[PDB]
């Protein structure tokens, strides 16, 4: 079959097309013929080699996928050649502590697809019929790949982490990165009023379209104050940062005394700093959160297809441009998602 | 194989000792060689036909059990043969949002072993690996046994709806029966003072020994009165009624303002009227708990190993005597759990 | 000055009009000038003699109320003369655990104005500074009045109780009366669907008016059937309840397993016989729930000032018809909140 | 009155004995003849001017406090003089929405005694009625003056903001502070297993005699790997640091995946770095922790009074000492609590 894969871990040009043979489903497990696959930062950290070294190569990168189910292995129920599905990248045991109390992105053996194992970025891929769920029909494929991951993460950063609610001052760091987009909109769904801030107009133009009730563009090292002013001078109670590395310490002005923020995790091995003192007085709350239980996938579907949610595929481009799909991220010039059409 | 099959529904004596072949496991399948098998109300319920119509005959009874390890499917890790273990008694389908988020007792596929599918009542069970535990070496086979269905259902209560904490007073209903054992120790574990009611002195005596602090006896149509001077004349804050419909208009009388009260499996006689705007004015809560998710037996069986909780088994009897078992149990005269040695 | 004293206990007609003296504020008390007073099913409760015995007389009954400050004690910040507010009636000490937590309305010594106490059936009241908050500019004085006690009692039911959130299918009974109003309205603001029941098509009609997405009539014998027909089958996930003690048992199997239902002051007629087991077999849960922490006042005027949500003055009556009033409210007809205009 | 003021911000050479007027009490308000008062961090924080710049001076210093109702103000209810009461150092306004939601340590007029205004340093104190509790009998008032400040503080961490339960591996870093001590007995209290760090065998020994059950040292480099022994490998699920300016390295890789880090907010100014990457990725929660609702003082003096949490009080000195009491807790010299004698 046909696939993108790494020959190593460097820049996007380590992306090369080759073939590789069609995997075979297992007992409980399914192969699905991809239509679409989404880009993630998970792709390019294991890419350049910063996320799961020693890993083997060639891989396949991919955690965001959907298509249609060519095979069952023996042993299946509920899913039938022709049926359009999209992928829940948590692969967990199902048999630990946390697996069996719906905490499966706390399993020691949780992996995300494209990150330990081939992933999406083929016309085929193999994997237990749990890890899969139905495409809703208003959507196309590309679209229905692009909300998966991308969506659980900002599901458990803004519900589960930031306990949202209505009334709550939402702040949503960098709107454009595939979890700010569904920050904006989870966040909104829960009676939130959301501030969106972005490096430039053109972004805030559209975070604004998404649903963001106002806009701060950080460009200006001044930008917390004026948060502070959105805010009634209180500033935000819940805090969206999908990434931590940018600005943090106006983002810690710009959160209202026992306000929390919510970092994405991420094997960025970026190292940084937190302010401690002024931080801890003012009881902030800086929660770690990363993907989210496989359980969130079926209610965030569902508020897609009743259109209370929606994907934002910002560029799509020919499953072999993967490394321009890199580029475009490395580049960050894309508001929402890279996806990849296959077949 | 040995095993007690149900020829027909009816009276205790509709169980009988049969030959039936022995189950294979499946790829995600184990096959256990039952040690103990203990009794729960639930059997009873099959038994008479009140639970489970449509149900196939023979049947097998059994939820609760402990055993070695026979055979294994052929991709299962985790157990091999020798390997000493106790049943899980929750059946779930493990795909849908309910199971993926721990929550599989809410499943709408949701069984327990025995209530539709062959139980424990026999040399041989097989169930699927994520329903097995490690028995705990401290303990013997019938205690082992008596530990599941009972502690899954206290600790719900307990744990998760009444969400006792130090400090609480909860009060827990006749001593010995149904899940009153695995309460007052629960109870105990997360720091509250506990009050419990039973019919005989000895049962009574039995309890503190347990760890209840006080005691109450409910044969005297003034019991509630006792719970209230027993509390500072407040009441109890958290109650555990398995009973309910008999005493339940005590209990809201022993209730203390605001507090909570978990019911279990009471489908007791007659329901009277039970006296609501008592507990609307007061702000009571009764909240129905049916088993627990099976995550919950990780935490249990550790405590139990530590002996921070432990079984109480209450008579042992031969597989071959399912039916004088049924009939102890019925009579609710027996203090602790009745199990069954099958092998 | 003018009031609505209580001469005796009994008929509406032991309402009268009384010239009492101006009461005068404490240290850190505040009088207010009243403009209307709001009514409620509890003044008819004190009227009959039913709530709060050994009161003495005469009595100004009256927990809503809304107005401008008049003059305030010798300690008090926060407040001057002219400006408008609205009374929260819940009343407690502020120096036991209870009230330290916010949970006021759990206070062994609270108490509602009105209900012990001289209400706002009068020209001036005299309360806590810490009971008054300001009046939103958008509303009349009649809709200012008439929002504290039924938002406050709905909030906490549905917020709080419920624990309503997106994609939650809430049912609300008998609208236009009691706190159905509210709940439907708060229960649109958390994002879920609500289905409102009541008598007459124009009720119905109404509610949908406020957010309801579905209706149902409950003057149909298998009304209970349209609720469940209307969420696929499943049954309501959340249901406030004001009545009950009528309808609990078609409302008990309108909800959907483990389902949660909130009862404020449902003190109807018969108890019947509450089919229990359905509610623990089912996993069920039911909670009262009597008014709500001082606390949520704030974040409700707040949304009322944005239109999130709405008062519904159903009709407006002088002062010295009170009694006229009481009748009104009685007969549960009118659609909405009895208002007295004082001055 | 004699009471101990500085004269300056310095160090503890700025402590100084003087003579002041005998404040007096307003309505509402309590005068308590002092007994004994306990130093806290953040009193040398003051003292040294890293803490309330542009306070007046002289200032006298004192959050934690315990003796002799002296004198009520106009008013007054609960207290007569002669009776024994422990002050509960939040001072909050009691109308904002945080102070009415039991959250009074998140008031914005909050102020902790001795940081603003005239605190315990002195013979004779002010302060509201509300800010009064009754001291138990089975303490000497040097034990009840130890508790509130430091018990209060653990008890946020440790409940609240870390949510420990029976299971949980508690790690509590530096025993032998005023928050530690506390925080390790709380946490025994709430089912816990607690392991204890210090930089000498005299403060683990202590803490052993306190409740820990296991304790590092971490004079030795390698310490988070004895914590992560001691916790078969998985590390503590939860930690109380009072401060986060020791070997925080060590700390998050002593904590477990998905593991809580409470931090005890100072206004020490201490900037220093939080590990981002490593520690998000992980899902790790660092959450800031100041004081505690005011509600939490009367639970905590319950089991004082029960004898299942112990004041600790390392040394005592003549108020007059004042001095040399900073110098004790500068030099870091005491396993506990230092308390001043007053009269
Ligand atoms: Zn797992
Ligand atoms: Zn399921
Ligand atoms: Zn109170
Ligand atoms: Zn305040």
């Amino acid at each position: 079959m046909r696939a993108v894969v790494m020959r190593a871990r460097g820049g996007p040009e380590v992306l090369e097309v080759a073939d590789l043979p069609v995997p075979e489903p297992g007992p409980k497990e399914v192969r699905v013929r991809l239509k679409a696959a989404a880009l993630n930062h998970l792709d390019v950290w294991v890419r350049k080699g910063v996320a799961s070294p020693k890993l083997p190569l060639p891989h396949v990168l991919g955690a965001d996928g959907s298509g249609v189910v060519d095979a069952v292995g023996p042993g299946v129920e509920g899913f039938a050649p022709g049926d359009e599905v999209v992928i829940n990248p948590g692969l967990s045991c199902g048999r630990c502590e946390r697996c069996l109390a719906g905490e499966d992105n706390l399993c020691p053996r949780y992996q995300i697809l494209g990150e330990h194992r081939h992933g999406t970025y083929a016309e085929y891929v193999v994997l237990p019929e749990a890890n899969l769920a139905p495409k809703p029909k208003n959507l196309s494929f590309e679209e229905a790949a692009a909300i998966p991951l991308t969506f659980l993460t900002a599901w458990q950063m803004v519900v589960d982490k930031l306990g949202v609610r209505p009334g709550d001052d939402v702040l949503v760091m960098a709107a454009g990165s595939g979890v700010s987009v569904a920050a904006i909109q989870i966040a909104k769904l829960f009676g939130a009023r959301v501030i969106a801030t972005a490096g430039s107009e053109d972004k805030l133009r559209r975070a604004k379209a998404l649903g963001a009730d106002e806009t701060v563009n950080y460009t200006h090292p001044d930008w917390p104050k004026e948060v502070r002013r959105l805010t009634g001078g209180k500033g935000a109670d819940k805090v969206v940062d999908h990434t931590g590395a940018l600005y943090f310490e106006g983002v810690i002005k710009a959160t209202a005394n026992g306000g929390r923020i919510a970092i994405a995790g991420a094997s960025s091995g970026y190292e940084g700093t937190l302010p401690f003192a002024h931080v801890f007085y003012r009881q902030l709350s800086i929660l770690g959160s990363t993907m989210a239980s496989k359980s969130r996938l079926f209610p965030i579907l569902r508020f897609v297809e009743e259109g209370k949610l929606k994907p934002v595929v910002g560029q799509v481009l020919p499953l072999e441009a993967a490394a321009e799909g890199h580029r475009l991220l490395e580049e960050r010039r894309v508001f929402g998602k890279v996806v990849l059409q296959v077949g």
